[PDB]
């Protein structure tokens, strides 16, 4: 009930919680973004989403332990301890961004954090428009450690991690979609920014694609932390997306993952709205959706790009044959760093 309302600056919303997340936009795309951007900052604001979010746990609550809050925004306002977190470097810079917009606008650091995620995506061609709800508290615990997953961690491991969380492994594979817009600084720091797909801008198929190609070159003069061999110059493979492209649990998700990009736009979305809520009733916050602006359209079709073929690919899924997928010619392609 309530209708649609007016807000001040002549924009039509929902509800009447949802003005004020206007002016952070502005601010946001003006500043943070600068200009409206798919850069940098997005892939940061995601990753920081997720590293939020993700500090829960049923099982530490069934152990009689403080499971950590979820989207709480503990990642900065206890951003002294979660910084220490092995998985939490070369944050600093962007929580520190984002813990002055919250402070000047007076909207929660969880709030804030799952608004840039959204916000961010849309200005990569492609991305869907993710729900956002506001509300939350802007008071938090320090989140328990070791509730992050690792590059280095197995498959059993990771299922188990999002398993307790309450994501299930069709789930976990819908949730990597977010390396479709992805690069790496703090696994070899001597390719910096060394994207995981060939599109960092574009929110696409090509990761699924090319995740599963077969591991041809190295990108830099040693290999990193967690680094597996990758199928372009340039471009980058963390070991934990390449098993769980490969593992029985996980294949066939994902390689139902690489033909269709408006099938993964939904599956992205539905998974993010539950992440972005971890440790909160949605039922008790306001659903702010319509302030977050649309994205371009990618007309691009997903492709084998650089000559290779579905004989370049390690098939994982047993019950269903690869599916059609166009090529290309020309050489090998050389990934740039993402911008
Ligand atoms: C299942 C396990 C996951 C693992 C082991 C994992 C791991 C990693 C690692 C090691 C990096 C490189 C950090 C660097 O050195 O700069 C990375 C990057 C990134 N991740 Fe994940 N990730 C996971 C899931 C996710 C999810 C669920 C999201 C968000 C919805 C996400 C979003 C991102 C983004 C956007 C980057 C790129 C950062 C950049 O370009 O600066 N990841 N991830
Ligand atoms: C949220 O908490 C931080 C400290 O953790 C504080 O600096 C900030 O002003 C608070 N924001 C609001 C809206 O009260
Ligand atoms: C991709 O395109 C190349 C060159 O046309 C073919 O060799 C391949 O079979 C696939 O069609
Ligand atoms: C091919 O060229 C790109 C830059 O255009 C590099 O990033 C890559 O490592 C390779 O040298
Ligand atoms: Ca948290
Ligand atoms: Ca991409």
């Amino acid at each position: 009930g309530g209708g649609s309302v007016t807000c001040p600056g002549g924009q039509s919303t929902s509800n009447s919680q949802c003005c004020v997340w206007f002016d952070v936009l502005d601010d946001l795309q003006t500043n943070f973004y600068q200009g409206s951007k798919c850069e940098s900052p997005v892939r940061k604001s995601l990753r920081i989403a997720f590293h939020d979010a993700i500090g829960f746990s049923p099982a530490l609550t069934a152990a009689g332990q403080f499971g950590g809050g979820g989207a709480d925004g503990s990642i900065i306002a206890h951003s002294n301890i979660e910084l220490a977190f092995p998985a939490n470097g070369g944050l600093t810079d962007t929580v520190e961004a984002l813990r002055a917009v919250g402070i000047n606008h007076g909207v929660s650091f969880g709030d804030l954090i799952q608004f840039a995620a959204a916000v961010g995506m849309s200005n990569c061609p492609g991305s869907p428009r993710l729900e956002f709800l506001t509300g939350r508290s802007n008071s938090s615990q320090p989140s328990p450690p070791s509730l992050i997953p690792g590059p280095g961690n197995t498959v059993t491991a990771i299922l188990d991690r999002f398993g307790d969380a309450g994501f299930s492994p069709d789930e976990v594979v819908d949730l990597l979609a977010a390396h479709s817009l992805a690069s790496q600084e703090g696994l070899n720091s001597a390719i910096f920014r060394s994207p995981l797909d060939s599109t960092p801008q574009v929110f696409d198929t090509q990761f699924y694609i090319e995740t599963l190609l077969k591991g041809t070159t190295q990108p830099g003069p040693s290999l990193g932390f967690a680094e597996e061999l990758s199928p372009f110059p340039g471009g980058f493979r963390i070991r934990s997306d390449a098993l769980l492209a490969r593992d029985s649990r996980t294949a066939c998700r994902w390689q139902s993952m690489t033909s269709s990009n408006e099938v993964m736009g939904q599956r992205f979305r539905a998974a993010m709205a539950k992440m972005s809520v971890l440790g909160f009733d949605r039922n008790a916050l306001t659903d702010c959706s319509d302030v977050i602006p649309s994205a371009v359209s990618n007309n691009a079709a997903p492709v084998i790009p650089g000559g290779l073929t579905v004989d370049d690919i390690e098939v994982s899924c047993p019950s269903e044959p690869f599916p059609e997928i166009a090529t290309a010619s020309g050489p090998l392609p050389s990934l740039a760093p993402a911008p």
